């Protein structure tokens, strides 16, 4: 089997890693991403609440990610089509990768989209965040992670 079957998060400790490729075919890899604040969304076209959070988050990136906090937009298991399309049309400049097999969304305990979790510099998750929230709600989180 795999050790990863029994991979748990907890608030107040360190993220499950995971390893993905995003849609500008980068792979991203969680632990890699140690020295920055990370933005973790779990997200899907079809779902309203997530399409009016996006631009928020598409919004505030360019100002977070020179501080140092990276958004990873994972989409549950759609169809590159119906992704690199959605992504096309809202112009999203973050990371945005297809968890393949929902594996990540279960690892995580995702049920309800969208999704969030805020993970700091030491790769702990802080905070889980769920339902849609504001531009301003975003900033905040945002910068509760700027390392």
């Amino acid at each position: 089997s795999n050790a990863a079957d029994k991979e748990k998060m907890q608030i107040g400790k360190e993220a499950p890693n995971f390893v993905v490729t995003d849609l500008e075919g980068k792979k991203i890899e969680l632990k890699d991403l140690k020295g920055k604040g990370v933005f973790l969304n779990f997200w899907g076209t079809w779902c309203k609440p997530c399409e009016k959070e996006m631009p928020y988050m598409n919004e505030l990136y360019p100002k977070y990610k020179e501080k140092g906090v990276e958004i990873i937009a994972l989409d549950a298991d759609e169809t590159d089509i119906a992704v690199k399309n959605f992504v096309n049309q809202y112009g999203l400049k973050f990371p945005v990768a297809i968890d393949k097999g929902q594996k990540i969304i279960g690892t995580y305990g995702v049920g309800p989209l969208p999704t969030s979790f805020l993970i700091d510099k030491d790769g702990k998750v802080v905070e889980q965040i769920i339902g849609e929230q504001t531009k301003e709600q975003l900033e905040g989180y945002l910068k509760k992670i700027t390392p």
